[PDB]
């Protein structure tokens, strides 16, 4: 049977071939989950679909009705069998979904336009000029609602309640922000994405400070299903062989624009 | 019942307090892991019992018997109930015992002597003048001996027959052998034992050039344990709140001594 791989558009990890229109199924894609799918495939023994998430998102459970959304909503209701992404492993997912043992280490981070005078969370805390927001429906957002920590408490409390509103969609739209801003937005996401972003054309976002925590990207699967085991030893062997920090490489700094 | 936790003398994660003789039980030792193994018996709601592994090992399955040795043969033949300690997640040792998501990231690193003119993994495979190796039954040996990437490899080559031996019983005595050896031993080791010893008196050592991998320490218990559900969850639950965070800056940092 195949295999249904729910994944999200996000650069470096999933991101469209210059020559999609050309293409079909798997081939459309490219990028490090694109990578570590096919190894992950390979040494479970399964074929596979890669499909991306119907509504754009990481996984939230909704407000209003409680309901599951983005690939973790995919893999709670039935529609995914695996999430290969940059998806991020907390508490309240491990209690609806699997995780493997982490692919990937990192923690939230400031991205600002270059310049601004922002050299920390407790920079931004203090201060209203420059606004700060985060990815809607994603683990970031949820850091900061759930902290206990006096400077993440104050910052969640501005950003609630910010006008206009200082939350996004998609980590794009962030990064437009911070350029079309003039200093005067700073977006908090993942050192993974801030790092990357640094890295491309025309370089005017950069990271600053220390991250926020410290955390790692895991494979999910549904409850119960049959590929957990094979899924994390997996992971395993590719970390062990240096595979996954041959394609952190390839996708970070091979592709190096400053 | 009782849970009998095993756990390993490795400063500054289980350390006798200075006044141990004194004291009984639980209460005759400090440090990260005693401090982390209060936090999760407190989650999970159990009792618990401190103990020593025995032979003083991580674990490793003896090239002669096939049998583990360490904390990890103390899980597999029915000694302990669980592993709170500073133990590498692995491929081999995930297929005899169970692993929580990891509580700590760390990678392998170089200790030298201040001074000694060694900058890297590849400036040691290059030369022979200054020895270096590493723990006996561990996953630093272990990383060497399954590589094959070729400087690593290299490494393996040297020291598996180098004379005389360059692999110490404890991290203490490769710790002794770069102090005493005027730059004529470089001990390969995890980063977070290199960066506690670095702040600690005389301030002799440091750790030189990248990590040569990216891993993680987790909770470990035997296969078909009923805590290994809610150790994990306990795990994740800790990280959120920013405890562990808070333990590592105790534990490396506030006692620390440059
Ligand atoms: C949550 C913390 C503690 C920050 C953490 C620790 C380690 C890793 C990690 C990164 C890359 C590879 N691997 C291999 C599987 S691992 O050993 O389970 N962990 C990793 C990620 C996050
Ligand atoms: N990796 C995050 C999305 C990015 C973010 O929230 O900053 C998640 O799994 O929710
Ligand atoms: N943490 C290692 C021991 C230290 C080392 O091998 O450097 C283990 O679990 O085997």
């Amino acid at each position: 049977k195949t295999v249904v791989v729910t994944t999200i558009l996000e650069s470096p990890y999933v991101m469209m071939k210059k020559n999609h229109e050309m293409l079909e199924g798997n081939e459309r894609y490219e990028g490090y989950c694109v990578d570590l799918a096919a190894e992950i495939a390979k040494h479970c023994g399964f074929k596979y679909k890669l499909t991306i998430v119907g509504d754009g998102k990481y996984g939230a459970r909704d407000a209003d009705t409680k309901i599951w959304n983005g690939m973790v909503g995919e893999l709670v209701y039935g529609k995914a069998d695996i999430a290969i992404a940059p998806l991020t492993i907390t508490l309240v997912r491990e209690e609806v979904i699997d995780f493997s043992k982490p692919f990937m280490s990192l923690g939230i981070s400031i991205m600002i336009k270059k310049g601004t005078p922002i050299e920390s969370a407790e920079d931004l805390s203090k201060q209203t000029e420059i606004a700060y927001g985060t990815l809607d429906s994603g683990s970031t957002k949820e850091f900061f609602r759930r902290s206990k920590i006096a400077v993440f408490d104050k910052m969640w409390t501005y950003m609630r309640s910010a006008e206009p509103s200082v939350f996004v969609r998609t980590t794009a739209e962030g990064v437009a922000r911070v350029r079309k801003s003039k200093g005067k937005y700073a977006y908090l996401l993942e050192s993974t994405m801030n790092e990357y972003i640094e890295q491309r054309k025309p370089c005017d976002t950069m990271k600053v400070g220390g991250n926020l925590d410290s955390k790692g990207y895991g494979i999910a699967t549904p409850k119960g299903s049959s590929l957990r085991n094979a899924v994390n030893l997996a992971v395993l062997k590719l970390n062990e062989q240096g595979l996954l920090d041959k394609l952190k490489n390839k996708w970070w700094y091979d592709k190096g624009e400053c």
